[PDB]
């Protein structure tokens, strides 16, 4: 059969404001993504990632569907992130990512994962997409 990886990173950067902000008691911007591990367009064959970001955020469910596969925010907290990166072929699964925002310990945060996404015998077409 055919096996295709497409190894990811995943995880977020944090830069601390210098001082906690008065109008808001954030304290810190942050950006949670995907990316692909070597320079590829994912949007060949990614149709969207959705990020879900804590219920206190508006909006909690936030997509992207052009790269970068990012979202910027500020704030105080740390929480889960749930993110689910969807593809062009309806019939392959949707992977589901787990990423603790990670603000703390200058030197940027950060908290970056690996991974692999793994399609077994795709069709002929979603291979073209992925090659
Ligand atoms: C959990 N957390 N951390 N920082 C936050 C900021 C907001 C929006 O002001 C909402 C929820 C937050």
């Amino acid at each position: 059969g055919v096996t295709i990886v497409k190894p990811i990173v995943y995880g977020n950067v944090a830069r601390y404001f210098g001082k906690k902000r008065e109008e808001d008691g954030h304290t810190h911007q942050w950006t949670v993504y995907v990316k692909p591990y070597r320079n590829e367009d994912m949007s060949a064959y990614v149709k969207k990632i959705q990020f879900k970001l804590h219920e206190s955020y508006g909006n909690p469910l936030r997509v992207v569907t052009k790269p970068p596969y990012e979202i910027t925010e500020t704030g105080w907290g740390e929480f889960e992130i749930i993110i689910k990166i969807f593809f062009i072929d309806p019939n392959e699964r949707p992977v589901t990512l787990y990423h603790l925002l990670k603000l703390f310990q200058k030197k940027t945060v950060v908290s970056e994962f690996y991974d692999e996404m793994i399609f077994q015998d795709p069709t002929a077409m979603m291979q073209q997409l992925l090659t």
